[PDB]
This record gives C-alpha cells, sequence and structure tokens, in this order.
C-alpha cells in the first residue's frame, strides 16, 4: 500500500514546487503554488501518500513560519484537494492537537504572534477536518 | 481504538486550558486547571486518550518546568480522573523511569534543585501509579 | 530477517572504512573508499542490512557535507553494490524526498550552494534507483 | 512480555545507583557500581527490561562521557549479567555499530581522543557480545 517507486520519482520532480511553498521563511506562499499542491494531490493515490509525507515532516521540521505554511497548504487542501488525500490526513491527524500546542519564548518585535497564527491555524484546520 | 474525530476536535477545544497548564515556565499551575484537566479525562474515552497523547508529548518536549508540571498533572490525575485513562497510562508507563532519570548541568543560583523535583515527582507518580 | 550477529561483528570491522568514506567535513571522498564500500554491500545480505543502516543514520545525523557524501556513495552502489542492497534500498527509499527537500540559511561565502548540491544528489539518485 | 508494573517500581527505586553510575561527566564510574548494575539485572527479568531501555536510552541522549560510560556497564554485564539481561541486549544490539561511529569536531586540549575512546568500547563490546 505504499506507494510505488514511478509514483515516488513523479513525485520528486514536483519537490521545486513544494519547496518554495513551504519555505522556512516569512514570506508568504503564493496562490498559484496552493493551487500547483492542490493539482499534485490529484496525480496519483502515491503521489498524494509522498505529499502527506512531505507535508508532515516540513511541519515537524520547520519553525513557525514553514509551520504555518503547511497549515495553511493543508487547509486549502481540504476544499481542493483529492478525496483520497483528505481519507489519509484524517487518518494521521494526530499531528494537529500538536500544532495547536506550538508555543516559545515571545519575540521582542512581534511578540507572540507568530505562535498564535500557527494555533490559530491548527484550529482552522482541526474544524475544517474534523467537522 | 484510536479517537475519532469528533473527540479529536472536543479536544482541540480544550487546548487553552492544556496550554496554560502545562506552559514550560516557573509559574506554577493553578490549582483550578488541575481539575479542569481532570474533569477532561472523564468526557471520553477518546478525550483521554487525546489527553495521554498531549501530556506525553509536552513532557518530553519541555524544559524542567514544564515537565514537573506534566508530571504534577499526572499525580493529581492518579486521584482524580478517569479508569480508562489511568488504564492507558499504566499501559504507557515506560517514559517514568526516564522522567525520574532527568538531569544536567547545575543553575549558579538554583543548583540541580530542578532536575531534582522533576526526579522527585516521577519517583511519586511512580509510588502511586504502580502500587 | 535482521542481520545475524556474526554479520554485525563482521561489519563492525568495516567501520573505519565507512567513517572515513562519509565524515562529516568538506573533504571529498577518495575513490578507492566508493569500491571499499560496495565491496562491502556484497559480502553478504546481512552486511547489506547493516550498511544500509549505517548509511542512512549518516544522512540523518550529518550536516550537509555528510548528507552529499551519502547521497553519492548510494548513487554509486545503484552501480556497483550488490542486489540485495539495492532491494531493501529501495524498500526503504522514501528518506530520498526529504534529502531532496535539504535546505536552510545561505552562507555569507558559498550562498546556497551545498543545499543545492545535496538536492541535485538526492534527485540523480532517485532518478538512478527508480527508474 | 513487557515488564509488569511491580518491576517497573523495584526498578525505580534502583535508580540512584545508575544515575551515578551513567552520569554524563568526566568522572570515571567506580567499580562498586559496576557490581550494582550487575546486581539489578539479575533482580528479575523485568528488571533487565527496565535496565535495557534505561542504558540505551542514556547511550543516545548523552555526550560522549555518559556514552562511554554506558558501553563500559554493557561490556562489565556481558561477564557478570544475567543470561536473560544478554539475550535481550543482543536481541537489541543494532546500536552497536552506531556507538562504534561516534565522531565529532577535535577539543583543541583533548583532540579526538574522547570519540576514539567511545568508538574503542563499543567495538570491543561488539566483539565480546557477538562473538
Amino acid at each position: 500500500a505504499a506507494p510505488p517507486l514511478r509514483d515516488r520519482l513523479s513525485f520528486l520532480h514536483r519537490l521545486p514546487i513544494l519547496l518554495k511553498g513551504t519555505s522556512d521563511d516569512d514570506v508568504p506562499c503564493p496562490g498559484y503554488l496552493f493551487e500547483e499542491i492542490a493539482k499534485i494531490s490529484h496525480e496519483s493515490p502515491g503521489s498524494s501518500q509522498c505529499l502527506l509525507e512531505y507535508l508532515l515532516s516540513r511541519l515537524h521540521s520547520s519553525s513557525g513560519h514553514g509551520k504555518l505554511k503547511v497549515l495553511k497548504i493543508l487547509l486549502y487542501l481540504c476544499s481542493h484537494g483529492s478525496s483520497f488525500f483528505l481519507l489519509i490526513l484524517k487518518r494521521n491527524s494526530a499531528f494537529i492537537q500538536e500544532a495547536a500546542a506550538f508555543a516559545g519564548p515571545p519575540d521582542p518585535l512581534h511578540g507572540n504572534s507568530l505562535y498564535q497564527k500557527v494555533r490559530a491555524a491548527a484550529q482552522d484546520l482541526g474544524s475544517t477536518l474534523f467537522s
């Protein structure tokens, strides 16, 4: 049930898209990359499996900037991703309450705004995915 | 046997409670949050599963300050949490000897007091949970 | 199906080879160590299992310098390693898209060149292994 | 087959011994603690399971100082620990080649001596355990 190698290779060729869309920085992700990422989820079930692995990996390893981007991407996929992608997202959704607990020391310039944005995005994702 | 999504969503709505109760800082957790957390454990078995995931995640990722809070919360749940919560806590109790081994460099102001507090709380939890 | 202990011990005796070949530094790996590592993969199936464990561990724990070396070694093994090694590499190939996502802050002297080299090596490995 | 809770509790009461024996510092472990740790392994199979969990956790989380202590303790247990402990150690022995790969930046005062000591202890453990 794991992705066939042909799907792993197709997905590798898509990584320029995803690298820009989830870059761990304060530059908002542009709209066209949301559209491209939803298109990736529809390529095949194996493409969707690879995409979930990738997005959850980025969510774990990124600072709040990249975490926020992943959570926004997942929220968009709730409305435009494939049915199979949303199924495996629901089956692997224990991460949402962890994203909703993201916290740390406040920034002298921005306070806790970034943490609050990440937690709010996780709450919105949970409300959408779980209702 | 994993939590249904309706329980994951209910639990998300409780996270303000838990975020304050386990905040990774030197401010003691107030009594009313112990009571609220025990109430969460009684909501449903799925709520208890989510709660265990959350508390063990906080125990792993926090400094000694948050570790101590989680261990005190778990000790309180030994006397006031649901039967199902204490069952799954007992089934997942290998972490206690790890908490009881918490150590690190001494603080110039407070010495090893924080490590000693964490280890003592883990020992008390083990004595309560395992007897 | 895990390696017998005799194979674990033989592999330990090979670690001087692998330690030099994957050292986490900017000194390129010399050609003779590629040859020696391919020879290790042919010693036995258990030797190949140990070798995969080792290379994937180094890939995870190293800076970009050691990551690049591991990815070059794996690419060489695609052309000269044992059939069993390439089978278990294919079965454990989810790491490739993670290596192909390697990124971080740019270097004032070298920019993003190291990240780009790692990602390019991961793409080449995927193209070779998955086609 | 996991340890009963009575064994988890007995083991908690032994942690003062193990905390001193594996302390992550440059003070050699005294001989009497080797003897006490071997005695712990003989208390019961569950005590041995807890002991393995503890020692492997310390091996993973410690600097080279604590890693070296754990590897010396395990070598001693090869000659004086219980039969059950050595069985489960052999079943969980993939860590040895990872310890035998321990490396890092050299120390201006001590060079690579610590890494070399850890790797040599891992090689000795493997030679003893695997032969």
